[PDB]
């Protein structure tokens, strides 16, 4: 139907404001903390631990199947990266921080996003 490619073209759109979405956030991450995921091989007990691991990897992968269908989707994956960080590794850690920090400015990136989408629809 017409109105099954209106909504295709809608979520293509969105896939488009992610992608940008998603760039700006990574580059909130020079050193490349949460670019893949954590390994298993060296962080062997990390699934005792994190029960929904996330990372900037399969987060593109996702969003390249177009399989976030709005913000909130996209921005929980954002918060699992954060989140988990944060509660695996401790206060005077490296990673604990960059987290921190990538929290931080991407607060103000999906402040903007989120009008954007509104805005546009």
């Amino acid at each position: 139907s017409m109105e099954q490619v209106a909504m295709e073209l809608r979520l293509t759109e969105l896939t488009r404001l992610l992608r940008s979405v998603l760039d700006q956030l990574q580059d909130k991450d020079p050193a490349r903390i949460f670019a893949q995921p954590v390994s298993l091989k060296e962080v062997p007990d990390y699934l005792d631990h994190i029960k929904h691991p996330m990372d900037f990897a399969t987060m593109r992968k996702r969003l390249e199947a177009q399989g976030y269908k709005n913000l909130h989707e996209f921005e929980e994956d954002f918060d699992l990266i954060i989140d988990n960080c944060m509660k695996y590794n401790a206060r005077d850690t490296v990673f604990y921080r960059a987290a921190v920090r990538l929290r931080d400015q991407g607060g103000v990136v999906l402040r903007q996003a989120r009008r954007e989408v509104d805005s546009i629809g």
